[PDB]
Order: C-alpha cells, then sequence, then structure tokens
C-alpha cells in the first residue's frame, strides 16, 4: 500500500557523491517495512559532536516531525564521515490523498547542512498493491 517513490541513493555512486561532497549529508539506504521507515544517513565528518534529524511529514506539510537519528559505529568506514540509522514509525492511517515526504539536517560546529534531494524531498506514495 506504501512504496518509496526514489532509488537507494548509494546505488547510484557518481550522483550520490556529487550530492554529499555539496551538501555533506545525504540518505544512504532506505527502507519500508510493516509501518516502519529505517535507513542511514552518511554524514561529513565536521566534528566530534554531531546531531542528524529526519524532518518527515505524513499529512502534506500540515505537520512535520523532527526524529533524531543514532550514530552507526562503522569498523569498515573512513575519517572523513560517519554513518547515522534512523527508524520512524508511520501513523497506522495516512488517507490517500495525504503526501509523505522526509528530508535530512545536520547539525555541526553551528552550522545546519540539508539533504532535501534536489528540492523534491524523499517521497513515499500509496499504491493500489
Ligand atoms: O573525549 C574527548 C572529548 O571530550 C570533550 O567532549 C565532550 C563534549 O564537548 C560534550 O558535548 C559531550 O559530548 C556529548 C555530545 O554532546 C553528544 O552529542 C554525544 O556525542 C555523540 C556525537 O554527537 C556523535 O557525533 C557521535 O560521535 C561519533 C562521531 O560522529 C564520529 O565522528 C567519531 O568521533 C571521532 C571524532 O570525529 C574525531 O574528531 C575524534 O574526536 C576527538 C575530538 O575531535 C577532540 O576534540 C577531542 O574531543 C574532546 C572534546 O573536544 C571535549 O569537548 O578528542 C576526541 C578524541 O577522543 O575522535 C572521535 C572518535 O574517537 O566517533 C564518535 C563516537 O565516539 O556519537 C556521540 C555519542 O556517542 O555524546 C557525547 C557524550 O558522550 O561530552 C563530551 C565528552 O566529554
Amino acid at each position: 500500500n506504501l512504496i518509496l517513490d526514489f532509488p537507494q541513493p548509494s546505488t547510484d555512486y557518481l550522483s550520490f557523491r556529487s550530492h554529499f561532497q555539496k551538501n555533506f549529508v545525504c540518505l544512504e539506504n532506505c527502507s519500508l517495512q510493516e509501518r516502519t521507515v529505517t535507513g542511514t544517513v552518511k554524514v561529513k565528518n565536521v566534528s566530534f559532536e554531531k546531531k542528524v534529524q529526519i524532518r518527515i511529514t505524513f499529512d502534506s506539510w500540515k505537520n512535520y516531525t523532527d526524529v533524531d537519528c543514532v550514530y552507526m559505529k562503522n569498523v569498515y568506514g573512513g575519517t572523513d564521515s560517519d554513518t547515522f540509522s534512523f527508524a520512524i514509525d508511520l501513523p497506522p492511517v495516512i488517507p490517500t490523498e495525504q503526501k509523505i515526504e522526509f528530508c535530512i539536517s545536520y547539525h555541526a560546529n553551528g552550522q545546519v547542512f540539508w539533504d532535501n534531494n534536489d528540492g523534491q524531498n524523499y517521497r513515499i506514495v500509496h499504491v493500489q498493491w
């Protein structure tokens, strides 16, 4: 009934790297299971202290929620970037007319960086299936 309306950003490496180098934050993977959306976010390692959040709407941006992401230790990651994970429960019912979208914010060293997917956000759409 719901599906991701975007390719996994990490699949197209050249696009992923271009966005990540420009914005210093980029969604890496995302999956929709049951009524929960989970995923991973790559951020440039700008400073020790970081705050990474998903800003998500389930009602066409009438409202939104900021959800904290959690740092993921990665033995195989480099020292230039860090990985954060998120898990967000969907509301029990979302009417078909309502848009579901999210974007990502990243605070470090007094600055804020955004992944808004080239101004479209990351969309989840309603389907017949
Ligand atoms: O321990 C040395 C450290 O002490 C002081 O730091 C204090 C700090 O100022 C307070 O803010 C508080 O910190 C808490 C913090 O506010 C919370 O947000 C949370 O921290 C989380 C981070 O926000 C989050 O980003 C993630 O952290 C991981 C990093 O993302 C990842 O990159 C890696 O971190 C490495 C750093 O990137 C790298 O720079 C290097 O860090 C050194 C610092 O650069 C250097 O300044 C100093 O740090 C001092 C600091 O200046 C003091 O203010 O030494 C660091 C090396 O020891 O190395 C890092 C890897 O070791 O990994 C981290 C995760 O380890 O997740 C964390 C949540 O775990 O919690 C913080 C409290 O735990 O208190 C601190 C502690 O005194």
